[PDB]
């Protein structure tokens, strides 16, 4: 063990970090009167409707 | 492992961020008297109406 022939010193490290995410949303509020355009074979009603507004520019 | 022939050091990164949205709205308030211009085959009434105002310039 003379002349520092056995001394030793070492270090080491390692790291990792990952992450992620996502989201989505939507809302809707109002009232609209539609019209029946077809009566299906089991009594259900197919309905369609449209409302058009024009306030001063568009 | 002499002469730093095995030392090592590395880094790395990565990032991403996206987003978006939209919205719409409309209101309307008032009173207007319209006139029946047709009676449909099931009793419904087709109505039309117009009101014209002219306050001092337009």
């Amino acid at each position: 063990f003379g002349n520092s022939r056995a001394d030793m010193e070492a270090s080491g490290g390692n790291s990792f970090n990952g992450k992620g995410g996502a989201n989505a949303s939507n809302t809707f509020s109002g009232t609209l009167t539609v019209t029946v355009d077809q009566v299906l074979a089991n009594g259900n009603l197919h309905v369609v409707g449209e409302k058009q507004i024009a306030i001063n520019q568009g």
